[PDB]
This record gives structure tokens, C-alpha cells and sequence, in this order.
């Protein structure tokens, strides 16, 4: 029951450094990252999936100073996913998206593909040209991916914890994302919580529906 | 299997206007909106859940002109959720969150509550003062909620379609959101797709893992 999952999944505060994801689970979390929806199927993202001790150590460089209290989560987890967004929407990327859709058989005619491309470009330009906010627009799609991911891993019976408490400048530099056209937004360690993960047993807390929801 | 859900859910292009969510399902989608995680559990959001004909018609007003291709989705779906983000992070809201967590028994000691309050304040301020980007920060949390929601309704066997193709200015004005301290970001009609939903049978398309994922 997905509703039970939502009422049960939690932000892991401690991971068992001995429990690793199975090969199948590792394949599945990558599938979750890949198949998340996005505006115009723009998929303005890239993901770093660190599973080796060296890889996790590189990501952990971002848990410096003020963020040092997040270091252990990044080091003890089985797999650590760094969610990155494109820094600018280039035509090259838009072309890749529409060409992939054609390859997957989503268009019944060439005109249909051209129309899809025109439309995606039209909305991309709305952000790139008019609003000048394509960077924030794409970052938003990445957070949506994070939302999809957290519930998905929870539904897999796996533990995870979303992290904004990291130095993105440091992380970007460590992986040369700037030069690749990406920037890190959220770090998500995934694995199995340890017995010491006190947050696994604390009740979930949210504001009441009477405050957050308006029915019409 | 949640992975089968991710590989099967799709953006509904046509809903069967006669199929409504059951009372239980209507309560469950609200639970999904409410329990989505967010940075510091800030829950910087508000949701309009329109299920009456006039309610949906009012939301549909935002799908005028260029966006008319999204009008029928909003009108025919059973429940249409308008995802809104707060326009500014006020101290009262921050206090509400910690006080709610205290009320929910998440703090065994006063020191525990203090640590939580300290942490939230530090990062809320980082965005409200240091970066002056709390509007974008909260919007990001709302998109995360959307990602959680789409996968959730999918796992419930319900159809939906996320929508950015609407005039937020019109929608905000229609529901007097600005005066209430909110702004609309994404509209999500939820229901059951009709056999005329061309996207229900089209293959899902995403760029290859070799392009979007880096393993370390
Ligand atoms: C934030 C967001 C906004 C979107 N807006 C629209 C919209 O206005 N109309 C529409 O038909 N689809 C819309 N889409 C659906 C995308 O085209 C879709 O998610 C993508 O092509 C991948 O297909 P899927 O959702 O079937 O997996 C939106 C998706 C997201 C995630
Ligand atoms: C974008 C985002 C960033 C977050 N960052 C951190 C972090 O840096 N460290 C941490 O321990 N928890 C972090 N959290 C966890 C929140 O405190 C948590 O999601 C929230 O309190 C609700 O509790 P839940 O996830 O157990 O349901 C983050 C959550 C989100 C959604």
C-alpha cells in the first residue's frame, strides 16, 4: 500500500555501513532516476551514483564545515545519488530528447515529430528567452525527480535521506559539473538504516489538512 | 512492484469524465500531499483540491488561449490539485512546524527541540536573507511534492497528468492566492484515463542511462 509507505518512509539519520544494495536494487534505483517525468520530457538532469568508498568520499567533500553533520550519511550509505540540473537549456539537448522519442516510436509521422519539437522549443524559449529562468525551471524538474525517487526507494523497502545540507560549489568543482553544464542540487544517500537510526521510530509530523488543503 | 509502476504510469491526455475517485481514494490523495517530505519539514505549500464541476471550471480558466490543449484534462478529471508554494517564509510558519513536531512527540528533550529549531532557522535564513531566494527554495519543495504525488497516485492505480501549461497569474487571481500568501505552480488533474488517451499506449521515452548517469 503506497499510502502506508508514505506514512512510514523516513529521512534516515544513520545507515548500516555493512548492508549494501543488491545488484538488482542498484539497477532499479537507476531506473527510478531515469523514468521520472519532467516538463516536456526535458529531462534536464544528470545523476552521479557513488557506490565505492572512493566515490562516496569524493561526494562527502561537500559535507564540509557547517555541513559536517551530514558527512556520515554520505559515507555509510550503500549508494549515494547526487541530483544535478542543467545550468542552461541548449538546443542540442532538446534535439536529443525529440530524437529519442522518435526512436522509441512515439511519433506516427514526421510532421508529428516536428510539431513536438516546435512545441518543446516554444516553451523552452519562454524560459530561456522571455523569463530568463530556464535554470530555475530545470532545477524544479530535478526536485520533482527527487520526490519521485524518495517515494520509490521507500516502496522498495529501502532507506534514504534527502540532503540539501552540502556545499554545492565544492561538489560541482569535485566533479567538474560546471564545465559539463550541470550543478548539484540534492544528495540522496540510499541503503539500510542502522539500529541507531532514531528517526526510524519517531512519529511523522505534518501540519493538519485543515491548514494545507482547500477543497472546492 | 514500484518499478513496474514507474515504467507504466503516464501523463494522461484524456480522462473519462464519469469515473470519480472513491471517498477513500479522495482521502488518500490528500494524505499523499500532506506527508511529502521537504527541506527542514518546512512544508511551504498549500493545495487546492477541486472536485466540483464549478471548482474544476474555475481552475480550467487558467488553461485559456495557447494552453487550451490542457482545458479538457482539468474539466474531465475527477479531482484537480493545484500545487501552491508560499510566497515568503515567515517566522510564524517556522514556529508552527517545530511546535507541530513537538506536539507530535518528536522531541524527547528540550535540547532536541532546540536543535531542530536552530537547524531550521539557520537554513531558512540562508534562503530568506543570505541568498534572498526563499521563493525559489519553497517552489523547489513543491515540485518535490509533485514528484512524490505522481508516483503515489500511480501506485494507487489512478491516472494523472502534471501541468505547467497554464497561466498562474490567472489562477492566482481566480483563487485570491496572492492575498493568502501563495502562488500556483503546477496543476495535477487526477482520475481515470479514457480509451481515447493516445498517450496511454505510446511507449515511454527517456534518454539512456549511459548519458544521464555517472557511476563512481
Ligand atoms: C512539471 C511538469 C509539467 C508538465 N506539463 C504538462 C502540460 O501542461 N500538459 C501535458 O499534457 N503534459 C505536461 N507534462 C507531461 C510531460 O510531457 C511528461 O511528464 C513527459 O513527456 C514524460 O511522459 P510521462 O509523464 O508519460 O512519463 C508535464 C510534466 C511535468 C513533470
Ligand atoms: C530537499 C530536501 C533536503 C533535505 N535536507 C536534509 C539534510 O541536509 N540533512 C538531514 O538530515 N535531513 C534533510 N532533509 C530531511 C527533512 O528534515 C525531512 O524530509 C522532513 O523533516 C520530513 O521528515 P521525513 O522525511 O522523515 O518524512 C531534507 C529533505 C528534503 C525534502
Amino acid at each position: 500500500d503506497i499510502i502506508s509507505v508514505a506514512l512510514k518512509r523516513h529521512s534516515t539519520k544513520a545507515f548500516d555501513a555493512s548492508k549494501k544494495l543488491t545488484a538488482e536494487e542498484a539497477e532499479k534505483i537507476k531506473t527510478l532516476l531515469q523514468y521520472s517525468p519532467s516538463s516536456t520530457n526535458s529531462q534536464p538532469w544528470h545523476f552521479i551514483v557513488a557506490s565505492t568508498e572512493e566515490g562516496k568520499a569524493r561526494v562527502a567533500k561537500s559535507a564540509a564545515g557547517t555541513y559536517v553533520f551530514n558527512e556520515r550519511k554520505m559515507l555509510d550509505a550503500s549508494h549515494v545519488v547526487v541530483f544535478c540540473a542543467k545550468t542552461a537549456m541548449d538546443d542540442a539537448w532538446l534535439e536529443r530528447v525529440v530524437d529519442q522519442e522518435e526512436a522509441d516510436g512515439r511519433f506516427n509521422t514526421p510532421e508529428a515529430k516536428a510539431a513536438n519539437h516546435k512545441g518543446r522549443t516554444y516553451f523552452a524559449d519562454m524560459h530561456r528567452v522571455d523569463l530568463k529562468d530556464d535554470d530555475q525551471w530545470m532545477a524544479k524538474q530535478v526536485y520533482l525527480n527527487v520526490g519521485n525517487f524518495l517515494l520509490g526507494v521507500g516502496a522498495m523497502g529501502l532507506d534514504a535521506v534527502p540532503i540539501e545540507g552540502f556545499d554545492a560549489a565544492i561538489l560541482d568543482e569535485e566533479f567538474g559539473l560546471k564545465e559539463k553544464g550541470f550543478t548539484s542540487l540534492v544528495v540522496v544517500p540510499v541503503g539500510h538504516h542502522s539500529v541507531e537510526d532514531f528517526n526510524a521510530t519517531l512519529p511523522k509530523s505534518r501540519l493538519p489538512l485543515s491548514t494545507i488543503v482547500t477543497e472546492c
